[PDB]
């Protein structure tokens, strides 16, 4: 099986579209590089996840009503920038100067969100070196670790179906071969 064959049978078609709109942007060939559209997909896999399954009331008390987080990734970059910054200014809070993945309406905060191979840790800190504390950071690794700058914001349960899915896929691209692929 060919990678570009497992993303369309392991992946909704909204998130390739975004995912290869994206890789475009950046002009990265999809047919390519289909170690990075797989990536992509991923992230913004996870991205949505995170979003899907956690909501607010009208006070503000969370839930397992409104979405809590706002996806930032997987628009343009011109839009994306324009809703960051707009987001932010009617919260008065800053702007950040990197683009997030995510907007916490809930602690009115900006996430990034990173999806790493190697220990969640090692991931986190590089994150940091560049975005110092100008957003939340939550970092998800193939090998059942994560890495959030804060535990509450995400619930342990939640935390634990991201996991999986990774889990999941590491190990059909391996039944595969296709993991060999990624690294
Ligand atoms: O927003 C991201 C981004 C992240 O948010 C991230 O967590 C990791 C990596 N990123 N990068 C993603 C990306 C996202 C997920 C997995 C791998 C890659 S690999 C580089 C690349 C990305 C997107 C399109 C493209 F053509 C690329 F070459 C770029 C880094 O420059 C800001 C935009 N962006
Ligand atoms: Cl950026
Ligand atoms: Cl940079
Ligand atoms: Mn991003
Ligand atoms: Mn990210």
């Amino acid at each position: 099986m060919a990678m570009d064959t497992f993303i369309t049978r392991n992946f909704q078609t909204t998130i390739i579209q975004k995912a290869k709109n994206t890789m475009a942007e950046f002009s990265e060939d999809p047919e390519l590089q289909p170690a990075m559209l797989f990536n992509t997909c991923v992230h913004l896999e996870v991205c949505y996840v995170i979003s899907d399954m956690n909501f607010l009331d009208e006070e503000g008390k969370s839930y397992t009503l409104r979405p809590q987080y706002e996806v930032i990734e997987g628009m343009p970059r011109t839009i994306a920038w324009m809703v960051q910054r707009s987001l932010a200014q009617e919260h008065g809070i800053e702007t950040p100067k990197y683009l997030a993945d995510l907007f916490d309406y809930k602690t009115k905060r900006f996430i990034e969100v990173g999806i790493t191979k190697g220990l969640a840790d090692d991931y986190f800190w590089k994150k940091k070196e560049k975005l110092g504390n100008s957003m939340e950071l939550m970092i998800f690794s193939y090998n059942q670790d994560y890495s959030l700058s804060n535990e509450s914001s995400l619930d342990e349960e939640g935390k634990g179906r991201v996991l999986s899915r990774l889990t999941e896929l590491q190990a059909e691209l391996s039944l595969k071969n296709l993991w060999q692929v990624l690294i």
